[PDB]
């Protein structure tokens, strides 16, 4: 809690140089076309370009605060706007370039993007979703749940129940959730590639799911501004801002990054759309 | 540098409700509305401010660097920015007069002849002999008036040089008497995310009040004329921005990415005004 260990905080950043910066995301092009089965991981570096602070970057909540310091917000949680980020994997999802999406991230932008519930793993929660303790029905919310830690919110389940609804925030001691962990699990396991966006993969075991696609000859792509964990394990890093090489990669697709409708809630994907013909790589 | 880091207030939501309904009485019972920007309404696309808690000055006095969540090529417009292009479109807004070189007001698709960058545009270079501008897609390197390296291709060859304005350096003329002009002909002037401490860009809201205009500044900061706007709203401009429009029953329009529209179309039809009293 107060003790927690908040892991290394404040490291410094990395920029790679354009030209290699733009044959990185080349690179990362030719991997997506390439792979069967693509998961991507996302933590708290997809939210800084919509306003909201990171954790353990220059001026995150966990390094602020070892400096005596407040991290600052930019935007509330219910006024963020989804990032490019965010809705380049809205589209990666549609035309059925991306399998599943595992997310750290508490801040319900993926949801509100109107990425696919039943392909997305929020594996520490989500503040605008409360949950039935009785029946285990989730409410999406347009305003965050007003409570952290897994406590009553207030409100009763209108299920067919009355069960009392508590939030999805998880405390430090809070195994995650097992629907949420079996499934990121087993995509992460059976993916030829996972690309992680804007996570220091320090979180145990939310940071060590993209090294089960190593095992059996699966790829691993690091897209972050600092160090993180793993990165010795990776095929591919990339330092750069996220929404800068998923841009590029978007282009290099030949995919447009859709409109954002505003809030929109999608429990199950679509039927998949078109998408263009692959490069001949060799 | 003027004051930095002044502590923030927060409006608590049924008075920041109330007044942002108040805010939309005044732009329908208003003839010319000009809004006034400054770098508060880029620190939601990832550009810190320069007097905010974070902000450039600010991170300077206290030996820390201001923070970049993205490129200033990257840099999306905010809600806030797109709200002002829906306005203009629907000739609910008259003139934007905006402090930010961050070049994100003309990549929004806002009309270059509806708005005056009072400090230059990081984007944009001049010719020192024909005054002919070339928005690029990517940042003149230079700042301060210098020579970029290129050179003039009109119909020229002249020294095309950068129109960041350093500290010495006069506003550009056009820009400050288009600015100055449509300020004091205005009933409305609104303040969006500026601290209004720089002269004379934090003057011309002013303007606005000799004749009997009203003021409004939104900010979360104090400002230096606070005490002069018949309005002041504390909250994050994007909230009062998707708020206000919600009143007016405008649609935010979708970012079709970098765009440069030199001259605003035809007014396109508005909602009828509510009956007001
Ligand atoms: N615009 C950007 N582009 C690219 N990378 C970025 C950007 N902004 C920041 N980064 C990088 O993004 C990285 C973000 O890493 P961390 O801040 O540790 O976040 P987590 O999601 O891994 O935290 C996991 C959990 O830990 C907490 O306890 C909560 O429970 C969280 O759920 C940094 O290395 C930045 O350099
Ligand atoms: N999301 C937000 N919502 C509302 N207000 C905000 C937000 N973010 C920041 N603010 C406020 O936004 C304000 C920004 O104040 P300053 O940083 O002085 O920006 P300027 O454009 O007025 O500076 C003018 C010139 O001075 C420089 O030398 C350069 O020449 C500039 O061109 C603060 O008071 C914040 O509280
Ligand atoms: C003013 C504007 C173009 N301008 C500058 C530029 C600021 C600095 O290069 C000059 C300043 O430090 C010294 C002086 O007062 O003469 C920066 C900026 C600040 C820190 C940073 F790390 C990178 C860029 C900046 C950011 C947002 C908007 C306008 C900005
Ligand atoms: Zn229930
Ligand atoms: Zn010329």
């Amino acid at each position: 809690p107060f003790t927690a260990d908040k892991g290394k905080c404040g490291l410094p950043e990395i920029f790679d140089p354009p030209e290699e910066l733009e044959r990185k995301v080349w690179e990362l092009a030719r991997l997506v076309w390439q792979s069967s089965s693509v998961v991507f991981h996302t933590g708290a570096g997809i939210s800084t370009a919509s306003g909201i602070p990171d954790f353990r970057g220059p001026h995150g909540v966990w390094t602020m605060e070892e400096r005596g310091l407040a991290p600052k917000f930019d935007t509330t949680f219910e006024s963020a706007r989804p990032t490019q980020t965010h809705m380049a994997l809205v589209q990666l999802e549609r035309v059925g370039l991306l399998r599943f999406l595992v997310s750290q991230n508490v801040d319900g932008l993926h949801v509100r993007s109107g990425f696919p519930r039943d392909k997305l793993a929020e594996l520490h929660g989500n503040m605008f979703v409360e949950e039935c303790a009785k029946c285990k029905t989730q409410y999406v919310r347009d305003t965050v749940v007003g409570t952290m830690g897994l406590k009553a919110t207030g409100r009763l389940c209108t299920v067919a129940c009355r069960g009392e609804l508590r939030d999805t925030i998880l405390d430090w001691e809070d195994s995650l959730p097992d629907r949420d962990l079996a499934l990121a699990d087993e995509a992460s396991r059976n993916a030829d590639l996972s690309i992680t966006l804007g996570t220091s993969l320090q979180i145990r075991p939310s940071g060590n799911l993209p090294l089960a696609t190593k095992r059996r000859g699966g790829r691993l792509v690091i897209v972050n501004l600092q160090p993180t964990k793993h990165d010795r394990h990776a095929d591919l890093r990339i330092h750069g801002y996220v929404d800068e090489v998923m841009t590029r990669l978007m282009k290099h697709l030949g995919l447009e990054i859709p409109a954002w409708d505003g809030p929109r809630v999608l429990e199950r994907a679509l039927p998949p759309l078109p998408r263009p013909p692959t490069p001949k790589l060799e």
